[PDB]
């Protein structure tokens, strides 16, 4: 089997990416974050309670002919962001652009931290990483890909996001046409339970490649890219007025700026994202002072390939026994 869905900004800023989900029966549709850097299918629902509700479109299990309590089973998660959510387990047939899983777990939401209620046009996470990082206790839940595996034609997804415009994640199958070039596949630790590499190195603009190990983890659920400090320092010099600003939480840089690209090795491949893709927009509503996309990992204790670097590239997730990842151009 296979499967294909579209994914969608939320907003202006590609803060995040949005895919239909069919949960239930009849289907129940609500947007999902994708994130590779999480293992929890969790939805906002009739038991979350009612004031951190605030426009999602909620799971309601009482209605679907194929849900079922998973009897004494919980979940709670905080994210990297601070943000959190917890609740309890129904298991139900859940579909992802044709690809259907039956006996998923989905965690319902009994409570969601203030950062979620106040994204409307989020309804919930599907965790694409490992299923070791699984949140669900006494009995830890597999993820959708875990699930799905065995019956897809290749154990395999891919992540295509877009700049400003829709992108897809497949499921089974590698979309040749969706790619330039060929692609470059690198060795994954699953020993953190993340999609974790070794990029080879990067450029800032069109300065010289600087060849050093970067360890990160490939992750759709981080808007941004986080670096070390020393790569993050030399892309920020190349911009003037560029600063970390501690009272706003990272680097800016003024509006008015032309942003350099950056370049992220793969092996002996190189990835580039274009400049416009590292500029978040003013700080605040008719500000000047603009928030950058490439920030430090300094406080984070890993780098994180965030959005900003993976929207720059066809990513394949190999969930072969011995997992890769996979980059190309596109």
């Amino acid at each position: 089997s296979t499967g294909s869905a579209t994914t969608t900004p939320i907003d202006s800023l590609d803060d995040a990416y949005i895919t239909p989900v069919q949960i239930g029966t009849p289907a129940q549709t609500l947007n999902l974050d994708f994130d590779t850097g999480s293992s929890d299918l969790w939805v906002f629902s009739s038991e979350t309670t009612a004031s951190e509700v605030d426009g999602q479109t909620i799971y309601t299990p009482s209605k679907s002919t194929t849900a079922k309590l998973l009897s004494g089973a919980t979940w709670s998660i905080s994210y990297g962001d601070g943000s959190s959510s917890s609740g309890d387990v129904y298991t139900d047939t859940v579909s992802v652009g044709g690809l259907t899983v039956t006996g998923q777990a989905v965690e319902s939401a009994k409570k969601v931290s203030s950062s979620f209620t106040e994204d409307s046009t989020i309804d919930g996470l599907l965790g694409l990483a490992f299923s070791t990082l699984n949140t669900v206790s006494p009995t830890q839940q597999k993820t959708f890909f875990d699930n799905a595996k065995a019956s897809l034609d290749s154990p395999v997804f891919t992540a295509d996001l877009g700049y400003h415009a829709p992108g897809t994640y497949n499921f089974g199958f590698i979309d040749t046409t969706a790619y330039t070039g060929s692609i470059t596949y690198t060795a994954v630790s699953t020993k953190q339970g993340f999609w974790e590499w070794t990029s080879t190195g990067y450029a800032v603009g069109s300065g010289t490649f600087k060849s050093t190990s970067i360890d990160g983890i490939a992750d759709t659920g981080t808007t941004l890219l986080y670096l070390p400090a020393t790569v993050v320092s030399a892309y920020w010099a190349q911009v003037s007025g560029a600063k970390s600003s501690s009272s706003v939480g990272g680097y800016v840089f003024p509006c008015s700026a032309t942003l350099p690209s950056f370049t992220f090795g793969v092996g002996s491949a190189r990835i580039v994202i274009p400049g416009d893709y590292i500029d978040f927009g003013p700080i605040s509503t008719g500000s000047s002072s603009c928030f950058g996309g490439i920030q430090s990992s300094a406080g984070i204790g890993i780098n994180i390939f965030g959005d900003v670097a993976l929207k720059a590239a066809f990513v394949v997730f190999n969930g072969a026994t011995t997992p890769t990842l996979g980059f190309a151009s596109k």
